[PDB]
């Protein structure tokens, strides 16, 4: 049956005491990878069950478009923990990701990636002591793919940030630090410019860093957090950050000590846990036995721990990291595909370690943390007050700035609006501004209250209609205050 | 007056044969970075003529929310070329940033950041041969900062991607690199996730590399990009990306060379362009005399071949570089801020060095380039047919999905319309998908239309004020077809 630990984890416990997973091959390269790994696995005598479920590309050529099929669903109710491959993800068109709908599906909102320099797997920066862990947002943000072709040539994604997504990986953050001893958490955001979105994951940062007075919160402004992890990464120890900067930032660090082959990540929520590796499918190398399984068989040990089987998860460790320090059966990515050893030779090897342990690099196992409830987390605040104060109405036309300005004022004369400005891409376009900017066929035209109390929906229709005399619009927005604040911004150039 | 000399770009050359150029100090280091710029300019007698005038956080405190005022447009007009320190921008809230603005004023779409080792400037990729150039689009993307708060705790920020503009970028990435003998480019893009956004850029990058067939061009996934820049930097040449993937990888890049403190930039058009280093106003150093100026004054340098003055900035790069090569006066950002020479210091060293000989040339190697004509560009294809078929209304509310979704199917009786699915976060959550998603108080109600033809604007606003006789919604976004294909994306989750 399913059971709930003391820490609070949900894992299937088997009769005779083992533990039941869920167990994803995926695509490319994954079915080598966890091929691999679950060789190690039973070598090792891991107390595991295993549940093998499809999901990625074998599930979109089978004509379920989400990828994840209704058993490999059922399965993850009935195990709540996941060890998966990698999963193909279409570029440029097809099925969206099956790998963010894993984590949709199961709020498993935090994506652990820590870092460290490995024995035998040489770096410009080897010595300098990288050991740092990115918590990377991995529910909401810009990866949700929300889409829509505002006209024939403008596309538009939206990046929705939510408070109540931004202080459960915050929260995450500081709790992961206290339970690693790490006494300092780097937010990075680029807040400067999304005040709005990107500056609730810095005011969350903030309002929980008041009940962590034990670790230092700093604030750093992501750009700059590139530029730092790339020229001196050994003064981060923990970052957290929004979902597509973390995916940039997680993939420049691995670059910092070996590459993909060597990072591991667990996807944690308080429902479900899945562990696969940072990197993907790599077509290019699947089925050619070259590929390296480290960061596969490292998230297996993250499971193992995840699953309190301590024990195991110290003697695969040990055994690969022991491969690694005597360094005779080293993979492609770290000696080159002309000498690296097959990935069977080097399961073979690993296997034949279990039982040793390295001298020098070996298991920093940390100590487990419970999971922040929902009752103890920072509800939003409902406003004391709040009005719709006007709308922004995004329409397709190649009429210039002027004559659509011109006639759009007359389109609103009578309605209880007025045309405050017209931007193109962002940019005030009306009135003009003396630029030279250059226009695409998308308008975003801010309307303005002009009557008493607050705009209501009949009249905001009524101004719509009227614009739709004249205009093609595909996309309305309200403009609303909360506690006398503005909800949205100005144009750029707008003063 | 202003002139358009034989290669297109446009320069205002004085009687005398001075060019006139504006000048903005800028905030933080940014008037001492100029300062000593300005300095080796009048040293090297280099034929420029000056109009300094102010943006930035100055002007925000003028009462001048975009940062921009008129007389420094009037003054960028007039000079068609800026030498720029840096801006600052508030972080989470205040005034828009006007490094951002200045670029979308004058449609400076591309901005070209060029990488490479340099003399006394220890790093870990020393050796390597580290020479690539990031071109990052410059006008659209995440970075317009068009946002709206969804509702009282869920932001929301369009990401809007242009064929336009991607056009653009790309042809100007191609140019660069048959200019400066590049036989590679790169274009990185997260297009596997966001298929209509990213995916511009994807295939604007394939379409117009069928002119260049003397260049490779190659795509790969922004990840797996970073990973690559720092494990093995020296195989890319070019890399073309869009506005915010390229804000990360070029900090990402400085951090192999040296640092902020020694990367440049060119923001160009066809009718401006702005140099200016890539770093900010960095406060902390503000005032102090200790900031690097190389960045500004490579910049200096890029902005003094643009104006064809060859001669002063091969003289002033070659003081720079032998300074370096000398090694004798350094700043703090290369041998500590404990023994760094003071930013004065550096300055006069350089000047004393003007005329000296680099043992290692290695004045970049750059050749004119005529920018790409409107009328040579892909204009984007009319669609041979379109229809609305839905639309997408994003309403507030916390009621459970099931019953939100029974509540609307009810609304939508007797209309053209039936509802489809709803979403929150992007993730599907009626029909229900057994998953154990978290949800927030903002869901996507998609309506698909049922009728003959298309979805009329009269039937879409009954629809709309029929679904606002109970809930509150705040974002509308029409389902559109063009040429048979759907004008948006399924939710997550969504078979
Ligand atoms: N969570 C996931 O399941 C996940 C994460 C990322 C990408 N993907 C998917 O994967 C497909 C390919 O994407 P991609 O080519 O950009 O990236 P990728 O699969 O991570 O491959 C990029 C490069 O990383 C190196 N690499 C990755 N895994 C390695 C391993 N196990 N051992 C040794 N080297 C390894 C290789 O570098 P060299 O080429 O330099 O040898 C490789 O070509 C797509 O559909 C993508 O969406 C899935
Ligand atoms: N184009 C622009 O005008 C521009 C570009 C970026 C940021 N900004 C603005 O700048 C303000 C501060 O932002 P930030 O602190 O994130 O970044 P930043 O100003 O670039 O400063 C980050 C770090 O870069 C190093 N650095 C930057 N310029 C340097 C130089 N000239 N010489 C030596 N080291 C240098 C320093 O590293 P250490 O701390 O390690 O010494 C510095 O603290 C904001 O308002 C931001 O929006 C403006």
């Amino acid at each position: 049956p399913l059971i709930t630990t003391e820490t609070g984890k949900k894992m299937h416990v088997l009769e005779d005491g083992r533990k039941l997973i869920t167990v994803i091959p995926g695509d490319g390269i994954g079915p080598e990878c966890v091929e691999a790994t679950l060789k190690v696995l039973e070598a090792a005598k891991a107390p595991l069950a295993y549940e093998v479920r499809e999901a990625g590309a074998s599930v979109f050529r089978r004509g379920i478009a989400s990828g994840v099929p209704q058993e490999t669903i059922e399965s993850i109710r009935k195990t709540r923990v996941v060890l998966k491959g990698p999963l193909e993800t279409p570029v440029g068109y097809g099925e969206k990701s099956a790998n963010v709908t894993l984590r949709k599906l199961f709020e498993t909102y935090a994506n652990v990636r820590p870092v460290r320099e490995f024995p035998n797997v040489p770096t410009p920066y080897a010595g300098r002591g990288i050991d740092l862990v990115v918590v990377r947002e991995n529910v909401e943000d810009l990866y949700a793919g929300i889409e829509h072709m505002q006209t024939p040539s403008v596309a538009q994604t939206l990046k929705l940030i939510s408070w109540k997504g931004s202080e459960k990986i915050v929260r995450f953050a500081f709790e992961l630090a206290r339970a690693e001893g790490r006494k300092k958490v780097h937010c990075a955001t680029k807040s400067n410019i999304m005040k709005l979105a990107e500056g609730t994951l810095k005011r969350a940062f903030e309002q929980v860093a008041q009940e962590y007075p034990d670790i230092e919160a700093v604030h750093i402004i992501v750009d700059n957090a590139a530029h730092q992890l790339v020229k001196r990464p050994e003064q981060f120890e923990v970052i957290v950050t929004t979902n597509m900067n973390g995916d940039i930032l997680s993939d420049l660090t691995s670059g910092l000590i070996g590459g993909l082959g060597f990072a591991p990540s667990a996807n944690i929520g308080n429902e479900v846990a899945i562990f696969e590796a940072v990197h993907g499918s790599a077509p290019k190398y699947a089925g050619k036995n070259v590929i390296n399984p480290t960061a596969v068989l490292l998230s297996a040990v993250m499971m193992l721990r995840y699953l309190e089987e301590f024990a195991t998860a110290d003697l695969i460790e040990n055994a690969l990291l022991y491969t690694l320090e005597e360094g005779r059966v080293l993979t492609g990515d770290v000696v080159g595909y002309d000498r690296g050893a097959k990935t069977t030779e080097y399961t073979e090897a690993i296997i034949q370690n279990l039982g040793k342990t390295p001298r020098k690099t070996q298991v920093r196992g940390y100590k487990p943390f419970r999971l922040p409830q929902v009752d103890g987390a920072i509800a939003p605040i409902v406003p004391r007050s709040r009005r719709v104060v006007g709308v922004d109405v995004f329409v397709e036309t190649n009429l210039l700035p002027e004559a659509l300005g011109k006639a759009l004022e007359d389109l609103a004369a009578g309605t209880p609006f007025r045309l405050k400005m017209i931007s193109n891409r962002g940019t005030q376009v009306y009135p003009p501004t003396g630029g030279l900017t250059d226009l695409v066929d998308h308008y975003r035209c801010r309307f303005l209250y002009t009557g008493e109390g607050e705009a209501k929906d009949p009249e905001i229709l009524d101004l719509v209609s009227r614009v739709a005399s004249r205009f093609r619009w595909m996309h309305l927005e309200k403009l609303q205050e909360f506690d006398g604040e503005p909800g949205f911004t100005k144009a750029q150039g707008e003063d």
